[PDB]
DNA sequence: AGGAGGGCGAGGGCGATGCCACCTACGGCAAGCTGACCCTGAAGTTCATCTGC
């Protein structure tokens, strides 16, 4: 009753159109949204910030769901389309080249598998 | 010698034993610090080790 007393409001938000992530997602806190034009070509940095005192990183976008990656070979999980500094641009703010390029290797390979199906 | 050595009844009566106010003033009852270190995680892989080959 923990649980199925969650599940059973899942399928009543989700019912009363509330607003929750649809059975394959996630209301990520996403800070730093890139713009990217049809073919490319980086075009701007948004910041969807400034929330409560302490700035929560970014308006929570319904994107697919975090995969949990948790691993010594956490580069190979990738999520779909949002990930991380590391896996978007292989930038390692402290995590160091090649375990954010191998994640950037594998988030462009999700992109890239996803583009292909 | 044999005397008698007080008998009586009073020993307070009356009222007052306080009146007046004051019984505190002032201000301070804290300052300053700390209220915790440390870890213990999921999840996954590696890596050292074991068994079997």
């Amino acid at each position: 009753m923990i649980l199925h007393a969650l599940t059973q409001y899942y399928q009543r938000k989700a019912e009363s159109d509330g607003g929750i992530a649809q059975e394959g997602f996630e209301n990520k806190e996403i800070p730093f949204i890139i713009v990217i034009d049809k073919q490319g070509n980086f075009i701007q940095l948004e910041d969807t910030r400034e929330l409560k005192v302490k700035k929560k990183v970014g308006r929570t976008f319904l994107v697919p769901k975090g995969l949990g990656r948790s691993g010594s070979k956490s580069y190979e999980v990738s999520n779909l389309l949002w990930d991380h500094y590391g896996y978007v641009l292989a930038y390692a703010g402290e995590k160091g080249q090649e375990q954010a390029d191998k994640q950037h290797a594998s988030f462009t390979a999700k992109v890239n598998e996803l583009k292909q199906a």
